[PDB]
């Protein structure tokens, strides 16, 4: 009732060591969600359109021309890393550990509190808050998925990363067909292009309602909600990085000559030439053998086009790859696509004392060697006539359509049946845990934002708003907004989401890679004086393992 | 043995037997040697004959008896592929037995002699990396398997894997002004990993007496059919019906489908045109893919060629038009070459697939979407039309047609010199084939197989000393029999 | 029998997950050993004086004394833990275990072979070498520890610790008692110091023979040899550090003013002056109350005479201390007594290509801060009245005895009921695994060689010698020393030392301290381009704990 807790906070994270190397990770999350009343109660189609940025020519990448749904709901989405882990526990699990299962997850809510304000005419203003031990908190669970899927990670819109930090939710909304069309253009380009709304399909129209498809529970403050265990259908998430390239499959070539003394210099020799040496390779019009041209069982990685921009029924978007750039682990400067990028603000890792709107960003570089290295490459003609003419070779540095700026590995696309590429590694704080898997006929081989794939389901969206909390003047036939007294929502909100990890063996004679604290990044993981926090990115696959 | 089983199958038992003789390592300790090639590189447009690597060279010896043919002779292979339709991998067991180790001492006589001496005590070091730990090094790729022969002793290869290394090479052509990069980066700390056998494999130590065997494994692998399709798109489905057939037999007397062109019924894919041709017709799928030829990719470790899963159209007619897809083998006189030639140049040959999955890229073209026929020059691209200003490329040497709808076949066993089976990636996303063997192992296959004389010391052996350990002059022949079981 | 092995090389190492985070490890150990025969076949009784390098005034240091028997057997010495773990595996159990069990230990000795060597009389000198089926290696294992235990890992001399590296075991000897007299001196001292050997008391001689008190089992080539497993019964070792000094302990004091902004300056204030604050202090006769006056639960640590030398029947000794000095963690060559020094030869982490007798060393810095800081001493006179003058303050720069270079601290000692200390942590690769505890009746708190100490008995040593391989000319009353064939013996030694851990645990928000590869280190685990190997130390204490 209204004196009687209703739940306990939780945010302990247990490891229980299970027979045989395996592990049960029990992550325990508990936050106060601060809820205020929705700005309004009526659900509102809005069209975004910035002509004003997409009608200067070569500006097309910045479109941002839409139609949503604004929902008087909110979203309570918990499906991100920081929710769930504190860096030493994700420390623990990525030193420790060589892969991870999805096991389950549950959530509830609790000590819910509603409070109203009133605020006085009194010229120095003042405002009072008390309790509305009557009022409503209304709670749905979409665990049928009728609803679109909306990850909140991928906008950082998640719960915030911080037990002892009240946290919010995040306002629902979601996207509502529309017809779209946008004429690429550069600088210098003539006239104005075609960039136009073209409206909504009826054919594709879907008004989703929480009311009309989701049950509605009514939490007083004595009241609370759980949402019952999930378990999940997902493949295992690998926690080592491959490195291995076509260039290190199989057997090496034989050494006729080994060095004898040590040096930079002192290399082995092969001491065979090239075109009488034995093995097999797929040129079959050629006797060269060697690294470059021995064949090897498949293909590690592909290439595809990159900052290619696709178009369809709602305009342009960015065509998504499986893995980053090669050469990006060496340099910092050279992350590009396939590098995904989190902007976050101090709900999730940006140093909380910190002050403005320019969110946190980090550029993530993936371990794993899956990547290509495109000034690498080139195309050279059939007939494989050595040292190749300038006529016989396509170069990464020779135009394409004229454009001195566009070579051929801009348009490239290497994918076929023998490719062979890894899932996206786990992003801590910030990446997405799990994602719904498309309902398409033909489905995605993975997903670039989450390393788990729900198969055929996985939890419902939890929905929240405060109830309506009218004054005694409503009048529901008139058009003026309907008149509401100021009223908000604490409620304590609690999961658990469950995994399931091997530990990890030593299989070479040297040790390997492992996140450690250290001098530099000392103060990334403590307060500042004044209470201020942050939250680094951390990569996950330190280890390595062999591909083949 | 072929042993006739009911409904059609047939149990067929490769026994192969071999004597293997097996010299003490050079050295034995692991070593961790880079190879550069520059002097071959840094001649402009020759990256393709690029060989910079760095590898572990270990003092085992790996026997490997991965290639077709260790286990068939020529009349077992014809009985095979005339009489049967598919081939399952079933089984493989091998044992070492009859180990023999022999001393040689070899006088400081003015006339140089040596005597060769048992070495009852001394022991041959066996080791069955059964858990797959050591990394899979197929010897089929560079020929170094068992010998084909069972009256012709034959040899283990050295063992070495590769190690990981970092490495850049910018391309070129003749007539490139300066140097393009071409350097050697070094090891990432991330990806070292510095394997050994007696760290990870437990270690046999056989005398004379002494034998070893696997035990019986057991593959999981998908048939290998041992037909080959001939359809291509263009033979889907049925044929148009002829209204006016030939009256007379004679090379000029063809039959005639009888409807104009655009008047014809059927189902195209051309939502704008009337044309309904053999070209045009909608088919159910695609039958083989096209994929850039000779196009060199790079990674970490440098360029690669971008594999191919099925050869050249045309080759079955000339075989001088074999290219692309189509495998070479070059290998010695324990594979396959005439055993009485002399040289160290190989017998090679290129394998021509009967399949006819390929593709004839000097037959394909792209036109505009207008389809305004006959297509005049602008509305066409050709593969005769140069790409990026190159007289020698053409779109077809960047064209990739590989979609949802593509068909395509496994790679045909390559007698005697395929290998039989291959390794299974570890990766996330697998490759739906391998180009280097029909039989992919989706879980495990068996392991590899690693022998090495133990050191024979001398006296004065001193393991705190910087010079390499002084050894007496050691070797070991010993009988290898394995047993490869198919239905 | 001949033709037959009786046993199988193993090198592996196997970590078995338990119930409830517990481990259970087992180091299986393999080595090729080269055995010559001795070069007497009697004990000898060798007195060692280096009189010519004492007779220097002010090297006392450096006196070498000593009596000891001289035997024809060898010991096969497993004792010191590179023999059992490599880079990986160490890097393994230090990253994820806590505590570390030492279980139980056994071995054998298989595939005997022994030749003989005939060189001939030829001008060209040439040798063979030939089987001799019926020769006989001696083995003998001292279960009972009736011998001296004589742990090789302090002299380096234990097996190599490269399992495809032959290695030797080490000539077998142990002290015979001996009265020495050597009165320090210094540069500058009139006269000859008393440097004196004064003999060998009767009452304390021990002469121990291999033959009279111990089993000895003749192997020829197809015979075995195998100990049985023995079980320690020791104190398990912690994988942890303790960084807390006293100033550390208990409740720290209530900040009154907390900075209101972040950076290096804005330091919080108790806010209390000093002698009008409220707690407990052991100074009875004063007000003030600070970190470094109030009272504390008991002492971390203490102060002890460093390079201090005790003299007793057998001359000097460095007089050893329990933990290392404080600030070597900050400054390596602040590194002092205290801080173990270890040199080390090719089979035993030197680099095995280098060439020259010089030895690889390195100063071994614990994690623990459990150590002084002598300069930060002081003694004031009882009254405490500040700030204290020059006549009642004893400073660490004030001389003792009328030395510029000596001062109090120097012979300072605050070991007490009050010490708090922790055992001393493992060395890898070189450090001693288990030691034998003494059989006097008062026992030390711990030994500073190894962190496992046996309380009743620990494994039996295990000596091997070649069986005399006479010729035909053996006259056995006849002075002259015996005629022997050349033999010698290879034999392949296996071990199995068994550890059970337990699995660590995240307790803080923070990450922790983990080993890990990079690229400083990174050609430390890999071999040479011309096959050579090293093994460089590793710490073993890295994760901290709370001591109070």
């Amino acid at each position: 009732g209204v004196g009687i807790s209703t739940g306990t906070f939780n945010n302990q994270t247990e490891f229980k060591f299970l027979e045989n190397g395996w592990v049960y990770i029990t992550a325990n999350s508990s936050r106060l969600v601060h809820l205020n009343m929705p700005e309004s109660e009526n659900y509102r189609r809005v069209v975004v359109n910035n002509l004003d940025k997409t009608a200067v020519n070569g500006n097309m990448a910045l479109d941002d021309t839409h139609a949503e749904i604004v929902t008087p709901w909110s979203l309570v989405d918990a499906n991100a890393w920081g929710v769930w882990f504190n860096p030493g526990d994700w420390q623990l699990i990525v030193n420790t550990m060589s892969e991870l299962h999805l096991v389950s997850f549950e959530q509830e809510i609790f000590n819910v509190v509603l409070k109203t304000v009133s605020e006085s005419a009194t010229q120095p203003p003042t405002k009072v808050y008390n309790n509305d031990l009557t009022a409503s908190l209304m709670v749905a669970l979409d665990s049928n998925n009728t609803m679109p899927f909306t990850p909140a990670a991928m906008r950082s819109e998640t719960l915030g990363f911080y037990p002892w930090k009240p946290t919010i939710p995040t306002p629902w909304r979601y996207y509502f067909q529309w017809d779209r069309t946008l004429i690429p253009s550069h600088t210098g380009t003539s006239g104005t292009p075609t960039n136009i709304y073209h409206g909504t399909d009826p054919d594709d129209v879907q008004f989703y309602t929480i009311e009309n498809s989701v049950p509605v529970h009514l939490l007083r403050t004595g009241d609370e909600f759980a949402t019952g265990t999930f378990f999940f259908d997902c493949k295992p998430c690998r926690l080592t990085h491959t490195w291995q390239t076509n260039r290190a499959l199989g057997l090496p070539p034989f050494l006729n000559s080994l060095p004898q003394s040590e040096g930079g210099t002192n290399f082995g020799y092969i001491g065979v030439q090239q075109d009488k040496r034995r093995g097999v390779t797929q040129m079959g019009n050629t006797n060269y053998i060697t690294e470059a041209t021995i064949m090897r069982p498949a293909e590690v990685g592909y290439s595809a086009p990159y900052y290619s921009f696709e178009a369809s029924t709602q305009g342009p978007f960015k065509t998504p790859i499986a893995a980053g750039r090669g050469g990006a682990q060496t340099d910092e400067n050279q992350a590009a696509d396939g590098d995904p990028r989190y902007a976050f603000g101090r709900q999730h890792g940006q140093k909380t004392t910190t002050t403005g709107e320019t969110p946190e960003r980090f550029t993530y570089i993936a371990h794993q060697d899956t990547g290509r290295y495109p000034e690498g490459d080139w195309i050279q003609n059939i007939n494989f006539n050595l040292p190749v003419t300038d006529d016989n070779v396509l170069l990464p540095t020779d135009p394409i359509g004229g454009k001195t700026g566009i070579n051929y590995t801009n348009i490239f696309n290497t994918y076929g049946p023998l490719t062979a590429l890894n899932n996206v590694p786990p992003v801590y704080p910030n990446g997405q845990i799990w994602d719904k898997e498309f309902d398409t006929d033909l489905k995605p081989r993975l997903h670039v934002n989450a390393p788990f794939v729900c198969q055929n389901n996985c939890p419902g969206q939890l929905f929240v708003k405060v109830a309506p909390n009218l004054t005694n003047q409503y009048d529901p036939d008139a058009s003026a907004n309907m008149s509401r007294i100021v009223t908000y929502s604490d409620f304590w909100w609690k999961g658990k989401l469950v995994f399931k990890a091997k530990l990890r063996a030593s299989h070479t004679w040297n040790p390997i890679q492992q996140m450690s604290i250290n001098v530099d990044n000392q103060f990334n993981y403590v307060p500042s004086n004044i209470g201020g926090m942050k939250i680094v990115y951390e990569k996950s696959q330190l280890a390595p393992r062999k591909l083949y």
